[PDB]
RNA sequence: UCAUGU
């Protein structure tokens, strides 16, 4: 996998606890990314975004497609 | 339980 792009701002689509996965919509070209659990931060969910919040990452691509990483708060 | 859940 390569880095594609860093320090990225989005909004988290949707966050499913249970499934572990979800999407976040990027600010800069609107397109949604995959974001697994074990890519997000730690903050008990110690991995999870909530939906509609703002978030910092990492844009990475494996050929899955593109999926954030290094999932943090913005700053 | 790793690609659009509900």
């Amino acid at each position: 996998k390569k880095v594609i792009a860093t320090k990225v701002l989005g909004t988290v689509k949707w966050f499913n606890v249970r499934n572990g996965y979800g999407f976040i919509n990027r600010n800069d070209t609107k397109e949604d990314v995959f974001v697994h659990q074990t890519a997000i931060k730690k903050n008990k969910y110690l991995r999870s975004v909530g939906d509609g919040e703002t978030v910092e990452f990492d844009v990475v691509e494996g050929e899955k497609g593109a999926e954030a990483a290094n999932v943090t708060g913005p700053g």
